[PDB]
DNA sequence: TGCATCCGTGAGTCGGAGGTAATAACCATAACGGACGGGCCTTGTCAAGC
């Protein structure tokens, strides 16, 4: 909303008069964890965008009406997106199943790489340092 | 003519395992070409003879 942009302009202007606090990029209050629900939701969003583009094209081309709902829905982009997410992702990893300790430790891994995360070439020293906000959490 | 901005160039060596991509008109008509079938010839064994 434009009220949000006005408030952000107000905070940026007030920071030039020494009031307010600059933020930290490595602080664990500014970093969140995305598990399997959000990534499935995003991939299903992309597949549904493809599916509704297909359905809108199939409705706009067909001049004859009185169709069945099973004729307008093509499930193949959604299946392709779900299979792509579970097969060829950085996040979908071949499981460490050596012993119960390795199996338990692999499910609790917190990675900073992947799509929407980081690049290993763009990984400096400050992103590999230990932050004081990691105390107790990581 | 000096300083700011931009772009291209680099960033250790071996070994193992897993492992990729991922959706979208339809119809006539003639030209083309591989397959299949007889014709003739070339080729490869039996068999008797000096």
């Amino acid at each position: 909303t434009p009220q949000d942009i006005l408030a952000a302009i107000n905070y940026l202007i007030n920071l030039e008069f020494d009031v307010g606090t600059t933020d930290d990029i490595d602080h664990l209050g500014n970093r969140r964890v995305r598990s399997v629900g959000e990534l499935l939701q995003n991939q299903i969003r992309v597949g549904l965008n493809r599916l509704e583009r297909i359905i809108r094209e199939r409705m706009t081309v067909s001049e004859s009406d009185a169709l069945t709902p099973a004729s307008l829905v093509n499930p193949k982009p959604l299946v392709a997106a779900i299979k792509e997410f579970f097969g060829s992702s950085q996040l979908s990893q071949f499981m460490d199943q050596t012993n119960p300790l390795a199996e338990l430790t692999h499910k609790r891994r917190i990675s900073a790489l992947g799509p929407g995360g980081l690049t290993r070439e763009r990984a400096g020293f400050a992103v590999r340092d230990i932050h004081p906000s990691h105390h107790g959490r990581i």
